[PDB]
């Protein structure tokens, strides 16, 4: 009565061969959506022998062609914008507008793949010397490996298969054993499109899978995006299989509120930030170092908004806040949440009452003086658990931001040329924000964490994914003027 | 009866204020498709009004979003391949499949021109004095104005309208009197993508239209593509009225054929280039020079596959060769082939004979010991007119070349590394082409020519047309480190 | 007894063919410094001639070794810093820490230059298709026309032939009859530097050698740099005789100084900025737009330093304001005062009043309550003339310097960055700066005027300076796998 | 008295903190020519903490004012060629013919590196949603650690710490033991350009500093130039301690020989690109697969010209191959000779015999009928000898060359443009020539090689190491418009 997934292999739906399977819920309702396999190393071989033999065609057919099939690809999940946002909501959580969100951003991906024709061309020059000439090429490097995580069903993934694709190489692809039912839409899509039988695998599974991934001589990049311990496995692991990987981990970003911020637009973002999408964020506001003089006036507008948060399942309009995708995450939270009591934290708001229990629900929380020294603070709670911390000015928000091992992103509210360029060259993450709330940069920028947030050279999209995604030839030759 | 073609101004057709209209025919059977309006200058200065104005909405609309309607563009184009290619070989003549060829490339502009966010991306350095940052921009600059040709009724028009409007344009585009149907269809298919209005407009007409566009002030750019004569004078006129202006212009493109080339592949290619599109074509071969050892067999399977050669209606199944685009152009050309002889070339297959006269045919022609003394050889008779030349070698062929008044292609058949180099390093002509009939580069490339074939500084499609329609603006600001 | 300058062309310093000379002075004492040559379209021709030739093998010399040459002639000019200075100040006026930042500016654009290789590699891809492969290659164009203004005797020249020599092309440069010392010293060590005969070229003179440089079919692209309506003169005729051209011309630069404002910083900017070099400059402030608020605090900060500027000979340590250039340029800025005092301005400093006689000394001066409708504010006085302007706001401001007709810089005082973005989106001039006096963008960065300020396509400098010194061809190629 | 090295850290030579000393012999001579300290931990710790130090400073000196030193140390550089040659052929014993060369390739590097303020510039969007723009930008990393060997005591050593010093970071390079007083040369001349202290550090040593390098958290990044077991563990090594690493190890080079080769050419380059250093160079030709064809020809013509091979010191002129590096090297290729006759191969050219033993000399050594099963095949013997195998086509001679572990260089001599399309298409080195001996790619292309010749993602040299060397941030701005 529970459909159990299939993986897609060699341009079909197979089966898996294994007999351990894990059940996908609505973290709204704990209804059971289906049933995911847990792939053995068996599945992994198979998909990896399947992959290599499809690159030895995918990658012959010119760029300009597989271009085109981005476009068809592009065009075909515009038109299944409101299927592909119900899938993440019901599978994921969050709701609707959200999840409509996720599913542009993934297009956007789309869109700069498409563009791969121009973004493989080498550097070319008539005579570095007497008769010699020299240019060189880019290629793709076979077969890739991509592992996604749970908070963006689709967008994520979509960093990874379409570049990857359009650049040449042939993929295989292990969703979120937590929200697996989005990538199989993209797979139907994808084949509508005319991708080929072989160039874009999905694996679905856990750990053999990883490991398979990890250790097939065939895959020889892996892009992971994922918790900082699981990233730096893989970076490790991958590392010692001498292949090119890059590892987007965990984030803790802080965001600065100056005295000269505008309110109105600050509280929104930050309230968006921290609670949207049930704070299952890289991009996450987790902390908030407030200045002194506007620190009151905030946390006074901070808890008026907060407090008109409607709970409950994504579906249904009026609902900002979703519920966690587990169980077992649900009950961090609370023990979360009961450790920053422990510490010394001020609990501002307590999510922990009034939270229905149809679903994996918790109600935002906002803890006050907090500290570097507690838990709360080091560790990311990926829930709706937002700090604050008053701070004396930018310069001392800084210090307690590059504190953190985590480095992905921060924000600054201001209207301060010099706070913001100060801002810019002392802090240590990489994907900056000036009066938005979510500092995620568009495809066509590389994703730049750093620190713990990221193990690597080269990050996730912008020209940067290129790159990563191919090598390069030079060729330099000597073609003597003939007489006559 | 016959419909009467209207304008496109701010969103919507309007009727011509002129009392003149021009007939449109099938080059194929001489009848009378529609008329089409010529234009006065008050149409031309609404226009400009209008599509001033809706410029300060266009270029405020983020480039994302403007690109990604070029995505739909994109899409609707292909759904209506059929249809395109049906319409250009109605007006101008050249067979489906050729159509069908001018369509897949006029799309392949508007796939490059999606990608324009990172097209339009300027420099940024953080640190170029302590305490100052300095980073450059991109701005559409207005209205640009584009003036198309007859031989390729949607391919031009694709080279400058998509990519001006996605760097952030507003456009009016005169298309040729001859062939305005096809450009119907594009306003069409881009107001169904979504293009607001006043963005695309389109002024059918002749003289008094063209000078519009010359000299009212608004219209910032302009892009001919056209005769050498009418594109010298739109250069000079444009630049006395001091507008940035490109003029794509006429050509005589030269094939070399050297004795280790592949006489099968050659002799088919230099049919196509020849006599495809009835010798139509900016990209056409016009003059060959063949090595004097593979001169005598080259000539013998030539003749042997022009002998092949079916003319007729473009339409009809099996007809390679088409009509001339009108009257006046077949008897230019047997005007063409009687001079040819009274300077002493020898007509060695004559195309004035075996011709229909359901329309405005002309048989293939070639002609034998021409020297670059002949008008035959000065003149571009853009007609299925082949001149040959027997050469002693790859220099002397390069000379020949060279020598011609225009430099827009030029080919060379051969399969030695030295041979290859020399040419690309010595000849004129700025769009090269090993082992190809046509050498046409692709859309994300510069149409490269020279010479009398090219006016201006950048040329059409690549990057070139990128900074053609755009303007830059740099901003160095110093930023204090603030007091703590 | 008074020395008479020579031509150099063909690496050599050869006497003109001419009767007519001119008295070059030092515009601090009157004193004559030597006599230049009115050379003769004599001249010029044998320069075209002599530089058409030398560029068959200094083209053929690959830009690896050219650059070469620019990093040693780099080092030379490091090492007469103190010369070159010197000689600037003689024959321009501006004192010694000017003329030596003059020189620096001018190292940097050779510094630029010397990185050519990198600048010139074209786009490149292994396959556009099944066999076929294409990329494009960028060359010198030929013989290259320079002229030069007499504010900046070595870096405008600088902008020119270092980055076009570099690039393959041979350069003939027409400096200016007022300041055409500095000229002998860069050929000098241009020539120790190892650059080979032929290939830099100096022609002294006036409209008969501009005129050759228009005219002269051999001299495919013009760079010029100097009033408007010359420039104006040069783009149209250059135009009419079909070759490329770039006109940097005049400028009447704007400076906004809002309420936020560090008042400490940006009078002094300001003051720089407006009588620096006798405000003979193209990046100098002519106009500022004062907020109401903050406007008479600025006026007497203003009004006060302005008042201790030291006027003398610019060798003469302690001297700020040197002389205007010429006679004419002196009378003519009297002019100017009368005419605003007539017009209903009001004078704060009057430049009248005391100035030395052994010069053309003009003392700075001030006007306020000024308007669009002056002549005062139409014109490009280009000495130490300075007009304000109060206004209601940021948006009023920009109305102002919008409405000039020229747009070449304009700067902002304020540390808002709303106010910074709103000024950079819509200001029409392409050079601006934030909190800086001069706006002039570092050699790696297009020098972008726009309307009546630049005319053309590419700007001096920047990658800019390379796609106009140079062009491109593209080849495609189809090369069959062998069968073995 | 013989003298010993010192370390440099903080812009002073210090005495190192061992007690352990490293005899540095004339390969030609035996000759002790200096001491070279064995560092310890303490001193790698030292180092780190100073490079740290300075790079708080360094990094906040804008890239035009770094950039002003390169071009300093560029041309100290060229006016110390012969000191510098000179050293080289001491110290690694090539004559000082190729150590001139080595010291324009170095060279070369810094020309290269000197153009960082281009080459360091970001992507800038004025808007990418309303009121929103966005722009990235690079960054230095912080202290980089590089690790050269003995082939190149110049050049790898320059391929390292010029563009990374110029990216604005601080650097601790670890020389060969081998031949360390080149780089005392190198680190002199930077401090005469003006280098400040802390900025280029050398500590000389083994592996308690190669150790240190690895493991101290202070290092964000690793440069390895060495042999691929070494290299091998310290990519794993400093991939598992979370740092970026590029590891340029071993060679197995192939060079394609078909039967329209110019057997005059190639020979001469395939005799330098064999035993031309000793074939110490990780672009030396090791093997070489010729066509049936032209095989016979081939191996007489090879004879007659490594018969006219003069051995000796490389300070003699006359002298073509040096010295192998050491003892253990002489006999590691005297037992690689033994293992060639006992597996079978035919050894057509002895270098035994003949040899001098004034130094660790070995005369040129070629060995036939050579298979894909022999040990003097898949080892990188590192020494003059070469293996010859016949083959009857490209095909073939590709699929050996692809079946080498290693995959550093390519070369093929051929004018057969299909041949080296397929050669470039199907080969997996990624530094191919054609028509020369050493395929090595000029500074401004990455150093490409792949399989068991690369560990990483970014080579070295060209934009990767741009990238490499440095880390990006990208920031996305919300500036509503004021409100007037
Ligand atoms: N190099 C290129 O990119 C390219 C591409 C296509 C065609 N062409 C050239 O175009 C020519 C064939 O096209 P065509 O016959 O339509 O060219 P044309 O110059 O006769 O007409 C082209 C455009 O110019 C306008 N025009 C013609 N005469 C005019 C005049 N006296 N005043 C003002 N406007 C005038 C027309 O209305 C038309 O829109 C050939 O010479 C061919 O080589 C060049
Ligand atoms: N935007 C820029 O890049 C830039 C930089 C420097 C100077 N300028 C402009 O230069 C002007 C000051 O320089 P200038 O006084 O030497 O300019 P100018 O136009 O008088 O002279 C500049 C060059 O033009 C030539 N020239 C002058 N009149 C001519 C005529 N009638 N016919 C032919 N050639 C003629 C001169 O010999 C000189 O080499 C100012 O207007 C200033 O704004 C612009």
């Amino acid at each position: 009565e529970i459909r159990k997934l299939k993986n897609y292999i060699n341009g079909e739906w197979v089966e898996s061969k294994t007999d351990q399977y894990e059940d996908v819920v609505n973290p709204a309702t704990k209804e059971v959506l289906c049933q995911v396999p847990i792939s053995t190393k068996e599945d992994i071989d198979y998909a990896a022998q399947t992959a290599a033999e499809a690159f030895k065609t995918w990658s012959k057919v010119a760029v300009p062609r597989r271009a085109r099939i981005l476009f068809n690809f592009q065009q075909l999940l515009s038109q299944h914008k409101e299927e592909l946002a119900h899938l993440i909501t019901i599978e994921n959580g969050k709701n609707t507008k959200e999840a409509l969100g996720e599913v542009g951003r993934g297009i956007e991906n789309v869109e700069f793949a498409a563009g791969a024709p121009s973004l493989m061309m080498g550097d070319s020059l008539a005579s570095i010397a007497t008769d010699v000439e020299a240019a060189n090429y880019r290629y793709p490097i076979g077969v890739v490996g991509g592992i996604a995580p749970f908070n963006f069903p689709m967008m994520v993934p979509c960093w990874m298969f379409p570049m990857a694709i359009a650049l040449g190489n042939t993929f295989i692809l292990k969703p979120s054993e937590r929200t697996p039912l989005l990538t199989e839409k993209l797979v139907e899509l994808f084949e509508k499109a005319g991708l080929p039988k072989g160039v874009f695998n999905v694996v679905y599974g856990a750990h053999d899978v990883v490991n398979g991934i990890l250790e097939h001589p065939e895959i020889k990049a892996i892009s992971f995006v994922g918790s900082k311990p699981v990233g730096e496995y893989v970076y490790k692991k991958g590392s010692e299989n001498l292949k090119r990987v890059q590892s987007l981990t965990g984030a803790k970003n802080h965001t600065i509120v100056l005295n000269d911020a505008n309110l109105e637009d600050t509280v929104t973002n930050i309230v968006g930030a921290a609670f949207g999408s049930a704070g299952e964020r890289c991009m996450a506001c987790a902390v908030v170092t407030v200045e002194e003089g506007i620190a009151d006036e905030f946390m006074a507008k901070l808890q008026e908004k907060v407090a008109d948060i409607k709970i409950g399942n994504g579906l249904d309009d009026g609902v900002f806040l979703g519920p966690v995708i587990r169980e077992d995450n649900k009950k961090r939270t609370l023990s979360y949440i009961e450790k920053g009591l422990e510490e010394g934290a001020r609990l501002v708001c307590d999510g922990r009452e009034n939270v229905s229990d149809d679903g994996y629900f918790v109600g935002p929380t906002i803890f006050d003086n907090v500290t570097t020294e507690m838990t709360i603070w080091k560790d990311e709670i990926f829930a709706p658990v937002l700090s604050v911390i008053r701070v004396k000015n930018l310069k001392e928000a800084i210090e307690i931001a590059n504190k953190s091992e985590f480095a992905n992103g921060a924000c600054l509210f201001t209207s301060n040329s010099n706070a913001i360029r100060y801002f810019r060259e002392n802090i240590d993450a990489g994907m900056l924000g000036i009066n938005l709330g979510v500092p995620a940069p568009m495809a066509f920028f590389p994703f730049s964490g750093w620190k713990s947030s990221f193990f690597g050279t080269l990050h996730a999209n912008g020209k940067d994914s290129v790159d990563f995604y191919t090598r390069k030839k030079v060729v330099t030759a000597r073609y003597p003027a003939p007489d006559f």
